[PDB]
């Protein structure tokens, strides 16, 4: 399918990190669909982030008030971007670890099978065996 | 309030970086508002840099002229972002080292104090006392 | 001149880099005009990478296919840019070590040259000379 | 005063973030002292993502094997480094949202107070202010 | 087991990256363990790399002598690591694509398998199918 | 010839960037041969700085205590190197712009010129012909 994201970045070079990692949170919690952070260089050797979130059109207001709040920059740049998106759905796979979610993903004539990690990483902690075998367990037993 | 900012890149991977720290303050000097440097991989085996310059939409001409005459890009890129920028205003502030300058940033109902850089910095060095002491007596003198 | 470029982008929290260096020359090769990565960090500790692609825009169908079956991936974004590009012309110049390309790009009232990557990289290999020897060579009988 | 630290790195170009989160979480549970992601590039075009694994010297094997079951690296490489770390102990201070313990580090003749992180973040998500209006807060109010 | 590994590190803010992918082969070439850039920021707002080279410490000459041939460095710094190295061998597996060369990495009770990347990617390309899916299909039939 | 610097680390992850670019100046001015940062990512969602210093390694206490004075870090580590560095001798050279002092590296049978970035510069600014310009026209004129 297809939809639109608005782009919303910003510039921090007086901003330290533990700070970032809270406005991430709390972006996420507001419904961002995505937030990261890219290392830059500015202006009078300044190792500096710049972050970005990814949202939802209607929610520009919500989050950019959320970074002119939380983070020390004065304004917000933001633009809006044409998206092209796979269609989803997921398979519940047995291994011999517990059910694992597969998400599936389809385009036109693309098809491609992703075991989730949270499925993946919370049945490795409980029987402590490497995230990679259940990992590698889910794809053996989507072969079915 | 709100304004537009043009935004203008290029990918730079026969480029030193002593050239690169000549056009960052070319284009400053110029008037950019804004230019960074963001750490970049292209084709074979070339770590890279891409060059950012924030500036105003009517500047268009002379900073793609500043890029394409100091770099050895063949081409540059741009678009128009929107913003959204607060409001600024200043108090000097007394310190037991000296004046210093406060940028009071407001939005709506948000309301942030960041002491400047370079009056901390300058009386830092004029008392050879550490940056963030002439910062935290900055806010505590803001305290009223 | 002037034209336009589409620039598509994704973020990768969940591909290796391996796979990625296979679908950066994959994209290369199905002509795109410029490929390249961005180190980037997203949500639960995850070192992660941005993929940028820049092309035609009539293209726009190809690389996102390329991107949505090679990737993990589920959507893309993908916005048009300007350009502004300089007009290239090239000189083939006599070194001791035989013919070498120089790349002339102008643009209203600059003119720059630059020595050709793979002209100089083969005959340095073929004479041993470092890549800067034959580099300067080109310079110095360009001078003429 | 003097004390030594081992630093393990390992360089994963066929590993994803994913994982990589993952694997911080392991270690930093296993008893390291840190754990940190640095971009690399590595041969054929990969974007790449080094680990480094901070630790006691005597947790060689412990830290060695963590690396060598839950990661794709086929070696490790490490080296002692010498330590200079200053004294910490904790003080609560009292600010208007609340009391905050900071903490205060020392070494000879060198003395300074970072207002801890998870209080200043428990403070601000409870009454809703920004995280850098209570570590500030905090600061002035550790003035006395 | 344990060896040892030489490490020379360069730091380069006066070089271009075509120029550093070209010394990236001469040094794979000239027998070095493995070669990565990182990024890095220098004095004067530098965007700028740092070339590590991993080999033999008894390669201390060639290697160094190569650096400063080839890049543009007044010094290197070379320190020596320990390791620690699983081992290889390597399996012939049968996929639905063809068979793929797997790579068993083994150390003290640990043992975790690699489907090999050109096999796969040879596979990739000659079927137009995904390199994710062959990787895929060879780490499920690695399960027998 | 052979010798040896002093290696000093630090991970920042409470550390702004304007904070970092005031601290290399302090570490130059206090006798480094060498700062740097490097982009790391830390715990808890970090974006953050590595920052390197080299210098005599009779230096330590100095830098040490620069280190911990001026940033946020309770503690550094730091490891000798050996070193590896060519001879320089500088040469006035001819160009169409002037006298350019060209730098004259060697070790062993390894000879390399790079010409002077302030010169360059310097020339540059005052003849308004781009740095790349100078530059070349120094490699050229130091052919002889």
């Amino acid at each position: 399918t297809a939809d639109a994201v608005l782009m919303i970045e910003a510039n921090l070079d007086d901003q330290t990190g533990e700070g970032l990692g809270y406005v991430m949170n709390q972006l996420l919690t507001a419904g961002a669909y995505d937030v990261f952070f890219t290392p830059i260089q500015m202006k009078k050797d300044r190792p500096a982030t710049k972050l970005t979130v990814l949202g939802n059109v209607n929610d520009k207001d919500l989050l950019t008030k959320l970074i002119l709040q939380e983070t020390t920059t004065i304004g917000v740049r933001y633009q809006t971007w044409q998206r092209t998106i796979m269609q989803r759905h997921f398979l519940t796979v047995a291994t011999p670890y517990g059910d694992v979610q597969v998400k599936v993903a389809t385009y036109q004539d693309i098809e491609k099978k992703m075991p989730e990690y949270a499925d993946c990483a919370q049945l490795a902690q409980q029987f402590h065996i490497p995230f990679r075998t259940v990992y590698q367990a889910a794809l053996v037993a989507v072969d079915q």
